[PDB]
């Protein structure tokens, strides 16, 4: 497995960072123009990244076509991804607005709704049955369905409902509960676990819209689950599989949102976590 014998170099070697900042200093920089005008300053969590003007998800709203979110194209493998932010208190709504006008069938979740002491984002679902949610402003109801709770991760159907015209849909919320405060997991066993259960889903496959997840700044996970996707796809396309560089991958996801893959531990568990999974893939 050459991505492991390349992987091992480094380990040997302590290069993280040096290849880490490498890729930094290649990355793409685009504009974005949008996200940082004065009205849509209060739908940006702070601290975080800012969607690229040429990749962002509009908003079908005459008034405020703004969120902070992006669509990740990824034309070889064949997948789309659209990553966001955990939403704010006063963007909610808007968060539900893109998952109905975009034909999401699920969003996927790589955080606790408080960590290390603080939100890292608003509670957006119903957390019982009996008691379901209303977004006046964007005219859409929320029911939780069902729950499934594992050992590592927790699975919910939700039906979301468009009150203006009485559609309803389901959408299937994949939570994983697991990734701790501090670092990555040792193994990527369970996060390969969780990986394979969204795809059984169906919410990846090219007959729905594309997925939803969430990254959050100081914490930005979505983006390893997204390149470990790809990569494994790739390997199960080309006639040599050799060939995938999740390095060029890396960087071709960064065209369209800035700054995935948050940290120099984050870029090693992304090559552990597709090394295995390869490893798995051959049996
Ligand atoms: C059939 C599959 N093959 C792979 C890989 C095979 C060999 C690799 C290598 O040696 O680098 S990756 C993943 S899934």
């Amino acid at each position: 497995m050459e991505m492991e014998k390349e992987f091992e170099q480094i380990d040997k070697s302590g290069s993280w960072a040096a290849i880490y900042q490498d890729i930094r200093h290649e990355a793409s920089d685009f504009p974005s123009r949008v996200a940082k005008l004065p009205k849509n300053k209060n739908r940006n969590r702070y601290r975080d990244v800012s969607p690229f003007d040429h990749s962002r998800i509009k908003l079908h709203q005459e008034d405020n076509d703004y969120i902070n979110a992006s669509l990740i194209k990824m034309e070889e493998a064949q997948r789309s991804y659209i990553l966001t932010q955990g939403p704010l208190p006063n963007t909610v709504g808007h968060f539900w607005e893109m998952v109905w006008e975009q034909k999401s069938r699920g969003v996927v979740m790589l955080n606790r709704v408080m960590e290390k002491g603080s939100l890292k984002c608003a509670q957006y679902w119903p957390q019982k049955e009996e008691k379901e949610m209303i977004f006046e402003d964007t005219n859409l109801k929320l029911t939780l369905i069902s729950e499934d709770i594992k050992s590592y991760y927790t699975v919910r159907q939700l039906e979301l409902e468009n009150l203006t015209t009485q559609e309803t849909r389901e959408i299937l919320h994949f939570h994983y509960t697991t990734w701790p405060d501090f670092g990555v997991p040792e193994s990527p066993a369970s996060f390969l676990n969780f990986l394979f259960k969204v795809r059984e889903s169906g919410s990846l496959s090219p007959e729905h819209g594309p997925v939803v997840v969430h990254c959050s700044a100081g914490i930005g996970r979505s983006g390893t689950f997204c390149l470990a996707d790809t990569c494994l796809l790739l390997m199960d396309k080309r006639k040599d599989p050799s060939s995938v560089d999740i390095k060029k991958v890396l960087l071709e996801m960064r065209k369209f949102r800035m700054g995935l893959i948050q940290t120099a531990d984050q870029l090693r568990f992304s090559y552990l976590a597709v090394i295995e999974g390869a490893k798995f893939i051959m049996g």
